[PDB]
């Protein structure tokens, strides 16, 4: 009766009901009744029986639009002494015909200008709507303007909020805060930051000490919850954003304003800074012995890039820093290798695979695609952050404090079975573990014994699909790929709202509980599941925004390479053709089913293969192919390939 509409191929789609069973109904284009992708609708089941799989439905009314603003290109032409206005929506799932309100059009608005429009009225029987221009965004051919339009279409805020920046500018460094009894003075320790050269997120610093029995690790995290009070204007805006946004060209939309992100909560060299420390003692095998969490004061001694540290590692350079910093870094790498070995022993799934980035010029035009490489300095830093994240999750759990976990459930038996059959056709071994009971360690061993297989890349790709997305939950579910029964996000509160919330929980329950009421603690506890829901919903939008931006920029790059031949492998098979992942750029192009030579090919859904009816030739996931880039579909932002 009520559900969320999702539009797909050919702008038919399906409705996911709001009931407990979350039942799915198919809806054909002709039965949408003016509804758009993501809208909440009232729907009825069709009096037709069942073709198969699921029931069919029709939309009755729209209960709530997914969006109020839509991006599009504005066109103006004069025909017969009369101006004619047209909008071409950016989103190919926006299928309605638009009548542009002329009183919304500035006299100076030229053709090929990106705009945002709203729907003023619509006619569900004719798929016609009246729209008004609400924002003029800029030249429609400018790639940065298209990236900003994509954010708007995904409901992602990117304009600076001056009110919030003004509130943030009132905050300052209180010199007396370091003399509070609850705040440990750590200003003598040789903390350092290690980050990408371009990053302005400097909210974590590390120091590692050797003791005779092993190591002491200090992970110092900028004390953002100390600066951002719950339900302040800054907090509300951060909670709306949920996260910083990262797009190509190192374009960042920060979750928090500048006076926090670049000053008071930026652990800049030689500045006193207030932090929350996770201090963990290890034995000489990398096993955790003890831990403490506490507010502190530090002075970072150095700001390093991954590049500087890696070059120092392979003796291709040297670091101009104190000897205390050198020894901390050496112990950090030693400790990190030990921690890595212990986590592999207990069970953890290394899902590393090929990853790329798009290089753009100063005008945001894409230049080339780079493959990212394994880096020993990132691996060390990430290893230490993971152990802090897991430790904080256990400390909060041990103290019976409700929190948002970062969870990643074990995948179902049926999904594993499907995976095993697909990859078996590629000479990936048959695993011996029980599919009901499979542990993180057992998946790791399975991956390890196939590391030399030529199809290891599609193996990891398919495994990642099988595992699906991690998410946040207040219920204590495992994190199957990290390998822990309890895990959360604690080390990045400058750019993730969950980490900010975790910090608030520490303060209100462990650090200074006497300064808060039980109603404050219970008010936050009661809101945790809605915070998790909003962050989860917005994470889907952010991932979609990244996918949109990557498809836009990569097809823009590929539009200058028509006729080029690419080698690659089949990454997916659908009823409308073959997706081939190109070796040279890691991007999926579409080979349309109808145009495949030498036979008539039929989609077989159970194995997800195309089979030729006359020759029995099979296309399957993992197959190696060569294909010619024949066109760019700019409507759907797809690269179309033809087999050669
Ligand atoms: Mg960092």
């Amino acid at each position: 009766l009520q559900g969320i509409l999702t539009l797909g191929n050919k702008n038919s789609g399906f409705i996911r009901s709001l009931d407990d069973d979350k039942t799915v109904y198919y809806v054909h284009y002709s039965n949408l009744t003016g509804a758009l992708d993501g809208d909440l609708v009232e729907f009825c089941k069709l009096d037709k029986p069942q073709f198969g799989d699921k029931f069919d439905a029709a939309v009755i009314t729209i209960l709530k639009r997914a969006r109020i603003l839509y991006a599009g290109n504005f066109l103006v032409d004069q025909n017969e002494f009369a101006l004619e206005y047209k909008i071409v929506a950016d989103n190919p799932r926006f299928y309605l015909t638009m009548i542009v309100n002329p009183d919304s059009i500035p006299n100076n608005l030229a053709s090929n200008t990106k705009i945002a429009f709203q729907i003023d009225e619509y006619d569900p029987d004719n798929n016609l709507c009246k729209v008004s221009v609400q924002q003029v965004l800029g030249n429609n051919d400018d790639p940065l303007i298209n990236i900003k339009a994509i954010m708007l279409d995904n409901s992602i805020v990117f304009e600076t909020n001056d009110v919030v920046e003004q509130h943030a500018n009132k905050l300052s460094f209180d010199t007396e805060e370091q003399h509070k009894a609850y705040r440990q003075d750590l200003t003598d320790l040789a903390f350092v930051t290690v980050d990408p050269t371009t990053s302005k997120d400097l909210d974590d610093a590390i120091y590692v000490k050797t003791i005779p029995t092993g190591f002491v690790l200090y992970v110092a995290i900028a004390d953002v919850a100390h600066y951002v009070n719950r339900n302040s204007e800054i907090d509300i805006e951060a909670k709306h954003k949920t996260s910083s946004i990262y797009l190509p060209g190192h374009y960042v939309v920060p979750m928090l304003p500048e006076q926090l992100s670049n000053q008071l909560c930026s652990l800049n060299p030689a500045q006193k800074r207030y932090v929350v420390v996770c201090e963990i003692s290890f034995d000489n095998q990398g096993r955790i012995k003890t831990n403490k969490l506490y507010p502190a004061t530090i002075i970072s001694k150095n700001r390093f890039s991954y590049d500087q540290v890696n070059k120092w590692l392979n003796n291709k350079s040297e670091l101009n820093c104190d000897e205390t910093v050198i020894n901390s870094l050496k112990a950090a790498f030693t400790l990190s290798d030990l921690i890595q070995a212990q986590r592999q022993k207990r069970g953890t799934i290394d899902l590393s695979h090929k990853e790329t980035e798009i290089v753009v010029d100063e005008h945001y035009f894409p230049i080339k695609i780079n493959f990212l490489v394994h880096d020993k300095a990132e691996t060390m830093i990430e290893n230490l952050m993971v152990v802090a994240n897991e430790t904080v999750a256990w400390v909060l759990t041990n103290n019976k404090i409700a929190l948002p976990y970062r969870v990643h459930p074990r995948p179902s038996k049926k999904k594993l079975q499907s995976l095993i059959e697909t990859v078996g056709e590629l000479n990936i071994t048959k695993p011996q573990f029980n599919l009901d009971t499979v542990t993180s360690s057992q998946i790791a061993s399975w991956l390890n014994e196939n590391k030399d297989n030529p199809s290891y890349e599609i193996f990891v790709i398919l495994l990642l699909r099988t595992l699906g997305k991690a998410f946040y939950s207040v219920n204590p579910l495992m994190h199957f790929s990290i390998g822990s029964n309890h895990y959360t996000h604690f080390t990045s509160p400058i750019r993730r709202y969950i980490d900010l919330t975790i910090h608030r929980l520490l303060w209100m329950h462990l650090f200074t509980p006497d300064q808060f009421t039980d109603n404050e603690r219970d008010q936050l506890k009661q809101e945790l599941e809605k915070i998790a829901d909003t962050v989860n919903d917005t994470e889907i939008k952010i991932i979609n925004c990244e996918r949109n931006a990557n498809d836009y920029l990569t097809t823009l790059l590929l539009s200058k390479q028509i006729g080029k031949t690419f080698s690659g492998f089949i990454s997916a098979i659908t009823s409308f053709g073959i997706f081939m992942r190109m070796d040279e750029n890691n991007f999926d192009g579409l080979i349309k089913i109808t145009t495949i030579p030498d036979d008539f090919f039929i989609f077989e859904k159970e194995k997800m293969v195309l089979k030729g009816r006359k020759t029995n030739k099979v296309y399957k996931i993992g197959d190696r192919l060569e294909a010619k880039l024949s066109e760019i579909d700019f409507i759907q932002k797809r690269a179309i390939l033809t087999l050669i």
